[PDB]
């Protein structure tokens, strides 16, 4: 009964990991898409 | 201790949720001014 609870937060939790990552891949291609507009901030 | 069992992925969850929006504003910041030919961002 409580199996359950388990399953639907870590299927949401591995969800969440996912998206995250593919709006920071978009983040990423902003950042070089930055770089290549301008000469961009250099803090690496 | 199944109360816990909640707490642990939903914390974990939780933390994903914050994050995530963060990394969608930032993203709409970076795509706004980009596009717009920008120079710098703070992002944070």
């Amino acid at each position: 009964d409580f199996k359950k609870l388990y399953e639907q937060i870590l299927a949401e939790n591995e969800k969440l990991k996912a998206q995250l990552h593919d709006t920071n891949m978009e983040l990423t291609d902003l950042k070089l898409q930055l770089e290549k507009a301008t000469q961009r901030q250099e803090r690496f």
